[PDB]
């Protein structure tokens, strides 16, 4: 069967457009400067991917949240909190593998390398407007994982409909802004003074906002070869 | 009692910084070029104003989604649905009336001007900044309504707590960008083109992110007489 990966069965995505493909198939790669593959894993349903990888992206979102400098929660979410927020829609799930399926019972704090979702980040008349948010395996921090989400991303995004991309929080001390957004040419279009208080920072954080046009993407940005 | 303008109640508001103010009293003044007096009125929890006023707001704001030029929103909402929406965290209601308490049973279509809510626009380490829609009675057309619901803006939501305002989707054809929030020196933060989808325009229509530090507010601004 191939349920798992029909546009078909987008959850909660645009109102105005339809998704340019039927399916999206998984996208083989190599990690940058590296002979290892990797493939990256559409996920239009919780129910197609198994509990136990669940269970640790749900544990890895909640460190990442604990740290206090990326995401603006405070606390950790529940098991059901964590399921209405990265799967309201649409994600992705990134395994240091070479098969073309996700397997069963996996070792993921070796094998998952990132994540990420995409739902609109507006209401309808706006729902063209994609968010997304990233996590990556402190596992595999350094292998420039992060990069290869966003073009993953980038890659994905617009074939489920979406024609502009929209982060509203990027702190300035995070350094997926210079390592990676800046470099796949998102632009700043925005900055929001004093956003954010974090922890291990004395005084509040400036956040960028992000945008992009995925109708005009360069091809450079779009090759994982 | 005072009980419906105590600070102490705020549901939903910043968490890492206190009111300023341990009450928010009625503010009156006039309708600009006018000697007709207009007074503003805190709003905490819904049970502090009549039914027949909610329920008059309910459907002021479904006309507005229904032109479809000011909100993202395609559809009317539900009466519960306007009501976690509206009234999340704080409100306020502006009434052509010389009284300080709210009565029950008004002609609304005459006596309700406008009305707004303020609440976080972010999770808690960003909760210090505050998001607000506007609503004007179009039966109050041309008095200047919407510029004087942002001086009460500017007058409470920093007693609340805030620091900074966030307006994340103004569209260029609203006119309340260069009418109020120019005007007020709101800056423009950013910008999302081709933001909106709306009704009575071919093409999709840029938004405007405002930003407003409100910590450091013109006097200008805030006096109403
Ligand atoms: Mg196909
Ligand atoms: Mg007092």
């Amino acid at each position: 069967s191939i349920e798992w990966k029909l546009t078909a069965n987008l959850r909660n995505g645009p109102t105005f457009f339809q998704p340019l493909a039927d399916s999206i198939e998984p996208l083989q790669f190599k990690l940058i400067g590296s002979d290892t593959v990797a493939t990256a894993f559409p996920v239009f349903d919780t129910k197609y991917i198994p509990d136990s990888l669940i269970n640790y992206l749900f544990k890895l979102f909640n460190l990442e949240i604990e740290s206090g400098k990326t995401y603006p929660q405070l606390h950790s979410l529940t098991k059901q909190g964590f399921l209405n927020y990265w799967f309201h829609s649409f994600a992705v799930v990134v395994l240091q593998t070479d098969e073309k399926f996700i397997q069963d019972n996996q070792d993921w704090n070796s094998v998952l390398l990132g994540t990420f979702y995409i739902k609109p980040n507006y209401a309808p008349r706006c729902s063209h407007n994609c968010n997304a948010g990233f996590l990556v395996n402190g596992a595999h921090r350094g292998q420039k994982v992060g990069y290869r989400l966003a073009q993953v991303y980038l890659n994905w995004a617009p074939l489920l409909g979406y024609k502009y991309s929209i982060f509203n929080l990027v702190f300035v001390t995070n350094q997926a802004s210079w390592k990676i957004w800046d470099k796949l040419n998102f632009q700043r279009i925005g900055l929001v003074p004093h956003a954010g208080i974090l922890n291990g920072f004395s005084e509040p954080v400036d956040a960028i906002i992000y945008g992009k046009d995925l109708t005009k993407i360069e091809p450079e940005f779009l090759s994982m070869e």
